[PDB]
């Protein structure tokens, strides 16, 4: 829908901060598709209860490792392109 | 398109180094669309002749401000998503 599936399969190498965050949620590899990165980020957000209890599509990442990476205090999980961009800033795409 | 049309219109604010570079090929503003940033980078690459004479789609940015911004010694200009990624690290989205 919002992101083409070919792009979701884009092979990527998270920078150290992002990678540590993925590892804290059980990620084992140093390379991932963007889909895998997103799944693991969903896991982190949910386990740390970063979503707002009342408005569960709003993630409050301020004062969390995630907000340091994304550089915003909050975001909507409905804006896929913005999220992809914030993630792209924290990785290298692989050849 | 490997880059959707609307991603090209994304409003962005270059960080100081990338903005120095854009200004060096005539950039007047402090915020831009991604399309405009690419254009100015294209002119930078062409004016400094960072493309390979033999393989004109390959850019050798090693040992140049560009390569320091991009974090690679070379890249192909057909790798659009890589390129947008390398640029995005050097700016803030508005
Ligand atoms: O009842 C309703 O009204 C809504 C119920 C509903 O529609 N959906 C339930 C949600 C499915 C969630 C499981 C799969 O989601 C993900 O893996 C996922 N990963 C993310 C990473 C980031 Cl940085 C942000 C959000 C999500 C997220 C998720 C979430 C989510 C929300 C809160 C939370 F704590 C964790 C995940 N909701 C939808 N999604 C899907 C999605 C996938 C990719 C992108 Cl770019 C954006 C969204
Ligand atoms: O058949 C052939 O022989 C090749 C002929 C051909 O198709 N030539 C077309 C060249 C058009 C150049 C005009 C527009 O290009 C750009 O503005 C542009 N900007 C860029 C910035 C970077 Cl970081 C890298 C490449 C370019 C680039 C360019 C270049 C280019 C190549 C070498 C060079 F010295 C300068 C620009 N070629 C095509 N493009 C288009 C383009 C636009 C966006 C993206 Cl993500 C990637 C590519």
């Amino acid at each position: 829908m919002q992101i083409p599936a070919s792009e979701q399969e884009t092979l990527v190498r998270p920078k150290p901060l992002l990678l540590k965050l993925l590892k804290s949620v059980g990620a084992q590899k140093d390379t991932y598709t963007m889909k895998e990165v997103l799944f693991y980020l969903g896991q982190y957000i949910m386990t740390k209860r970063l979503y707002d209890e009342k408005q569960q599509h709003i993630v409050y990442c301020s004062n969390d490792l995630l907000g340091d990476l994304f550089g915003v205090p909050s975001f909507s999980v409905k804006e896929h392109r913005k999220i992809y961009t914030m993630i792209y800033r924290n990785l290298v795409v692989v050849n």
